[PDB]
């Protein structure tokens, strides 16, 4: 009868004004101690925030608090990233199209940023202060590594692998598939210490860097942002099965005198080619140095991404690069048989290695003690104290050799578990740990309390004992520690409450540092006013028929009258490396879901199997079958919501999602036509044989080994099982999308025409993957409202 | 009143079976004589069940389409009976004793990497034949197999390799309809040397734009040189490629030959080489030169002796510069000036000499109507020192014209554009030609004497548009003729009668080759009409009446539009092959109106010239004036429900109509629309719309994407179709319009044809387009 709820239909200009209507935080922290204890302030907080548009700001922390009274802090003025040197108070930051610096006695009010000059050509990307001497700093220029000296003003080039498609070589740069899939955004690493090699005079500074050759990498053309010019940009995009770049790790020594001038520069290659010491190493995932600089290190993945290994590389293993086959052998004979690369840690899986950023090697007294995160051992990411034996087996470096299985594999002396259980230590997505050697405590975030909340915990690396939570529960926290471990910040929020940024002081007796109370100290930002119509979503949980727990959000139809069945937008992603259902504010990222709710739509969200923050075997439901598992968990999760809450009309379900969610949306419409009446597919993956290697191979093997899997999970190949009926499929895509190439939309549209199927299509000519410009976003949300308003019926 | 007609609303699979229901022509004729003898002549031509076919013409019913072979175009050489053509991506040949059963196509071997484009036989000696390969001019020998490269403008990289010889550039092919950049000399000189005129071209300073490749899978773009209106056109020059051959048929020596003074100093203000060739005696090479404005044209004669061998030795060159006689000189033999634009006309037939030069030339500038002229020209050598560098201008080489007769006159045109041609019988002193003398709605065959502008006799029978080709011996002609109601036939006609009265030789039907094949059983043809505007200017329209009509019912109307220059949709020829979908649109009960408004073709230059500098503005007001008349004369138009539709200019005119006249048009379906004239090329735009620096106001006003704010705020009033691979009207236009629509908060709907360029060629794309068109109108034209 009048059981069904019909949404108030609006005019276009009405829908536009409803969406314009619904549009009406600090980060990148550095703690510094004051060390003038006759004044009112104990610390200084440097950070990045928009007072509008991003900039560098400081705040003063007082010694005595306001007692029983909440204390805000003024954001005092003085830019996506910056580098900092705590020993000298020197800030280096890429701003405008150049580089800028500034010092911090402690300044009163803003100082003007002194610009660093250059005789280099283009922009100076990826700048870093030399930790060993803050007189120096590095940068990339035209795909090559440079070094410069702020004081004297002297720039020098250190690599020469570059001068378009006849220039595939490049040094100190992270290739595309490393940036987008392995989340590394540099390919050079400062040696933290400064050796004094030779006989008399000079100080040697070293830089580890990734040399790279993208010749055999397939080229593809994405349209140029400047649409007027009608040109394209070339991309070294390797597709699944095709060849990744040829890689190598290489050294860059350069000596400098006392008066601060650069004397000698020198490229250095591995004594035996990278590819011969490490056959079956495909991607350098991460790299760095040990605290003392005794060994530079890297994490090497194999192509099927089922085999990680941390390896040390002593500088001594590096000889000067020359083309003289004669000369090469001399320096090769000059390398002692002691010196060698030591493969320390090794992670093997039947699923896939997720890269984990956590690796803290301890200085040596012979052996090597270090902290490592490891999700392959128990199926859940946990800290471990690993000791490894560096025993030199004595190599002749002048004659070549093939390594044999575990050639450089170190004997493990001990390997302690510092955490355990079916939760995980946050180790991907920029999550870092903080180690205090004064007290032998290690600070980490994790899901210990619940998957839906990120929390700060401390544990001792001496004794794997009591783990103390420091963040207050009922919220999810992103945390940053002080270097002095006396204070920490938390950027936190909840489904109901917008984000705040509080400063805390760890307080109490020092003879028990584990059990230091986290006392609230001062606030950096209090919860902003909720949007006028913002009712928060309600998190629920249910069990699949296979007895495996699943979490879901729901956005209640605002002003609900029980007994009325509402039409339901199911919002989806349901792909790896993501969690949509967690106890943190969603209003900034997803108010569209609220806007939908407010016009009387049910908006369900469901983290099906194959999503983040549930350990490995959960993520592993995907393995070699993308599309074939995730959609059943959505149906179940939707059906459950229809039983628990009474307001879901199942006759009118609208699956909508972006990227993998765009992919799932179409898969939903294909495999479950009687369930979902309409699909809205945003920037969908339509053909997996077209997507890139790092991502696709990791989850779906290579097309040769997973023929049946690639084809079944490619929606363009199954277009005949899309609706014969119009107004059941809306495709949205950003022309300029460099992750999911427009080709996918294009190829699907080509396939729909051959199978005689109808479709609506929308294009974002200036947007890429993420819709950035407001106007484009408004138009997107209005099209969504309008499409559902006319078509989500029957 | 419940007199509003509602079209039967179908399911999609329903609409699809209606469009699949719907879908359920020889050219390039060459006459040869048998000179024996049961058969007289023999027709050679192209055709499908696409390749070479022949028909045996009797001495005394339909004709048998025989086969030659075991193909777009061929070259033929009557003397040797040699056929050269481009089947596959290779080259083949064959001779026509006079064969009874089909012989095999003999293949030509090659050293060359890529394909062999633009193949032509040497007229002087059929043993030889030329071709382009990696944009350079090559010469081969069918008999020996010996190949030889003449021009050396290409390396092996692109974008660093801009120069090229013997090729027609982009704007030259798509806006001047010249498809070759070389021309054989039809004679030889004596060992014997064989000349070729060719265009060397430098596209160094032409703006590069990228376009997606047909192979979407590889994901790579092609790089064109597309010069946008206001930007630089290619640097060009005419050149001579000579080569000697000994008696055995070997190439013993070649030679690049530049003009003794650089091309840009001899002929300043020349931007494009529209056409070129030679006189029948090979005495003079000739070219038609335009200026960037395209309001100035001159026909030039280049004597070979004005060409000197290329060398870096600037003393050796000076040696040659001295050796070119002061007599020899370029002769500007004709000049066409105008305040509107110079349409390029193919008709130029010089008579052989033995100081005078007689020639026939089509001229539209003179009287505003394209007509044949007999022109005697004084070639009086002025004397020049070619050793001294000098800069002439304007009328240095301008010849005195001694006579200028008009062989035709009357507010109609002689057809001379897009490969229309005259046939000249020098024996009978008659020039056969095509024309609109009887009516603009039909293309008839006429003869006049080139001696005296006397009686013009018509040969083709009235009621039908005709396309004809004459026997080289002016005894017979074919006519590919059709009409609105009747599909195309191909009839063969014999010019019988007294030889002592040639002008009045009567065309007497001899034999048929093709007979009008039955229409798709649901086909009811359109009917032509005319009306006058408020300016009392006559316009022609077609209409497709709603099938099975009930008088007193007003039907929903689809105004189909082009309205752009160089085109005429309304005339008396069968439209139910290319425009079958308009009949389907009728068969569902839509009225479909087509109106050739001002700016359109076949009504002379001032009717076309209404567009000048105002593209968009003049065109819609005419389309409405028609539409309004249509509703009054035929009482079945529901004006409340009129859709607009069109491709290219017609997409541009739908978007204009929905901007300038929303009260009239409820919807627009714009296909491959030109949304920014400032983005379009020089060839087209600069002609009609001047240059952006000059006509700022007119460019802005005619760009439908600078006026998006005035598009509908209602959804379902605008559908944008576009071929992703369109190389004429780049997808960018759609892209730019979509970006402008989003800024302004305006709804659109988009259909992409990812494998189609400007025209939809693939059947499935075409069916989907016609199903989407029908679905869109069924739901939203209400």
């Amino acid at each position: 009868p009048a059981a069904r709820f019909q949404v108030q239909k609006h005019s276009w200009d009405g829908l536009r004004s409803i969406i314009h209507g619904s549009r009406k935080a600090p980060h990148d922290f550095q703690f510094v101690q004051k060390t003038d204890e006759s004044g009112p302030h104990s610390h200084r907080l440097y950070y990045l925030g928009m007072p509008r548009e991003n900039s560098l700001l400081y705040s003063e922390i007082p010694k005595k608090v306001r007692k029983e009274a909440l204390l805000l802090l003024s954001w005092k003025q003085m830019i996506t990233s910056y580098d900092f040197h705590s020993e000298s108070g020197l800030f280096l930051f890429q701003a405008s199209n150049s580089l800028f610096h500034c010092r911090d006695g402690f300044m009163v009010s803003p100082m003007k940023p002194l610009e660093i000059k250059t005789q280099c050509s283009g922009p100076r990307m990826d700048p870093k202060i030399c930790p060993a001497d803050p007189a120096f700093f590095s940068f990339i220029n035209n795909s090559d590594l440079w070094v410069a000296n702020i004081e004297t003003g002297e720039e020098r080039r250190l690599t020469f692998c570059h001068q378009v498609l006849d220039d595939p070589k490049s040094a100190g740069v992270a290739t595309f598939v490393i940036q987008e899939e392995f989340d590394r955004f540099t390919g050079y690493w400062w040696c933290p210490t400064a050796s004094w090699e030779g006989s008399e005079g000079l100080k040697t500074l070293r830089i580890l860097y990734e040399e790279v050759d993208e010749s055999e990498v397939e080229v593809i053309h994405v349209p140029s942002p400047a649409l007027e010019e009608r040109k394209t940009d070339s991309y070294r995009y390797p597709r699944t099965g095709s060849k990744n770049p040829k890689i190598a790790l290489k050294l860059a020594e350069f000596q400098t005198d006392s008066q601060g001038k650069i004397v000698s520069t020198q490229e250095k290659e591995l004594v035996q080619p990278f590819s011969s010491l490490f056959p079956k190493v495909e991607y350098i995932a991460r790299a760095g140095w040990t605290r003392d600089g005794k060994y530079a290190w890297a994490m090497f993945l194999d192509r099927p991404q089922q085999w990680l290994q941390l390896v040390l590389l002593p500088p001594a293993l590096f000889i000067p690069s020359t083309e003289n086959e004669e000369q090469r052998l001399a320096s090769a004979r000059a390398v002692p048989r002691n010196v060698q690369p030591y493969v320390v840690y090794e992670e093997v899986t039947n699923v896939w290695i997720n890269v984990h950023d956590i690796f803290y090697p301890f200085p040596q007294s012979d052996e090597l003690c270090f902290l490592r995160a490891n999700e392959c051992k128990t199926g859940f990411c946990h800290l471990y104290k690993v000791t490894a034996v560096l025993k030199s087996q004595g190599y002749d470096w002048s004659e070549p050799f093939s390594p044999g299985e575990d050639e450089f594999k170190c004997p493990i002396k001990e390997e302690i578990a510092l955490t355990s259980g079916e939760w995980e230590v946050l180790a991907r997505h920029g999550s870092k740990i903080w180690v205090n050697e004064e007290t032998k405590l290690v600070y980490f975030q994790g899901t210990k309390d619940t998957p839906l909340e990120h929390h700060l915990y401390v544990v001792s690396y001496e004794a794997a004992g009591e783990i103390v939570r420091l963040t207050t529960p009922g919220f999810s926290h992103s945390c940053s520690m002080s270097q002095n471990f006396d204070m920490f910040v938390s950027h936190y929020s909840s489904v109901s409450t917008p984000p705040c940024v509080h400063v805390y002081k760890l307080s109490g007796p020092d003879d028990d540092p584990l059990h230091k109370q986290p006392r609230f100290w001062a606030s950096m930002m209090e919860a902003a006013s909720c949007p006028p119509d913002y009712v928060p979503p309600e998190i629920f949980h249910f069990h699949t028929r296979s007895d495996v727990r699943l979490y879901g959000m729901i956005y209640k139809p605002h002003a609900l009258q029980p007994g009325k069945k509402h039409p339901t937008v199911l919002f989806v992603y349901g792909g790896p490396q993501v969690q949509l259902v967690n106890n943190s504010f969603k209003g900034i990222k997803y108010l569209r879901l609220n806007t939908l709710a407010s016009l009387g739509y049910a908006v369900v969200v469901i983290d099906g199997r194959g999503s983040c923050q549930r350990g490995l075997r959960f993520e592993g439901a995907l393995k070699n079958q993308m599309g074939q598992v995730e959609i059943e968990d959505q149906v179940e999760g939707l059906q459950f919501v229809a039983e628990k809450y009474g307001f879901i009309d199942l006759s009118r379900v609208a699956i909508h999602g972006w990227s993998y969610g765009g992919f799932l949306s179409l898969m939903g419409l294909i495999h479950k036509p009687q369930v979902f009446k309409v699909a809205i597919a945003g920037a969908p993956v339509t053909v997996w044989m077209a997507y890139d290697t790092g991502y696709t191979e990791r989850y779906m093997d290579v097309p040769e080994n997973n023929q049946h899997g690639y084809e079944a999970g490619s929606v363009a190949l199954h277009v005949e099982k899309l609706p014969n009926e119009p107004n059941r499929l809306l495709i949205l895509h950003g022309f300029l999308d460099e992750n999911v190439h427009f080709f996918h939309t294009n190829f699907l549209v080509s396939q729909l025409i051959r199978a005689g199927k109808p479709y609506q299509l929308q294009i974002y000519p200036n947007e890429r993957h993420s819709i950035r410009c407001p106007e484009s976003g408004e138009h997107y949300e209005v099209t969504l409202l309008h499409f559902l308003q006319e078509y989500l019926h029957h």
